[PDB]
């Protein structure tokens, strides 16, 4: 039950339009910083802050370079099922 | 051909615990009724047939054959998904 509680909550997560939008561009570039994520996006940048910080910790992994901040994906389930939807 | 929509929505609808047994099962069994997918949860109708309902037309399949209605996967994303999540 457990494999399927966490795994439900993987979905929850990305079934967003935008956070799949963030992982795929996460994932065909591996890892980027906001400023980053925002200039591809083209969006408000709380809009991308809140996407960022609610996968935080299931779906994308944050590590710090200097005074950036950058996001990858956590998981390779979530790289699986990005991919196979585009 | 589906949209950024469509694949959010796709997972928010499989993003619930008995909602991937369910598809798992299928993807397993190739078809089952409502009364096998009872069985085979050990939950109440009144549980399955609402996750069916929701379900329907986005994740899975309805069919009809004499009497008898039977659920199955056609969806290519949702087969992929489920395989990876096992």
């Amino acid at each position: 039950y457990m494999s399927l509680e966490d795994d439900a909550e993987l979905l929850k997560t990305m079934a967003h339009p935008m956070r799949l939008k963030i992982v795929n561009e996460l994932y065909k570039h591996k890892a980027l910083n906001v400023t980053q994520i925002i200039q591809i996006l083209k969006l408000p940048q709380s809009t991308v802050s809140q996407h960022l910080c609610k996968m935080r910790g299931k779906v994308l992994k944050r590590n710090r370079q200097g005074l950036e901040i950058y996001y990858s994906i956590n998981n390779p389930k979530v790289e699986g099922i990005i991919k196979l939807l585009n």
